């Protein structure tokens, strides 16, 4: 039952987004909860700077360090 936590505000309580069997997350799993979302970002706990999730053909790839216990934030266009 592996998942990642996604919110549109670190203020708000996040939603649990299930991962696939290969450990990736489908953009479609995110957009079902956050229609219009064009990607994920998180605070790098080392740099304390915001950091992007790799996205290739509707597939979100875990950071090299793994998904971990991080809260991910959705990006929308304007």
């Amino acid at each position: 039952s592996e998942y990642i936590r996604v919110t549109e505000d670190e203020n708000d309580e996040p939603i649990e987004i299930p991962s696939e069997d290969d450990g990736t997350v489908l953009l479609s799993t995110v957009t079902a909860q956050f229609p219009g979302a064009c990607g994920l970002r998180y605070r790098n706990p080392v740099s304390q700077c915001m950091r992007g999730v790799r996205l290739v053909e509707g597939i979100l790839h875990a950071p090299d360090a793994g998904w971990g216990n991080l809260v991910y934030v959705v990006n929308y266009p304007k």
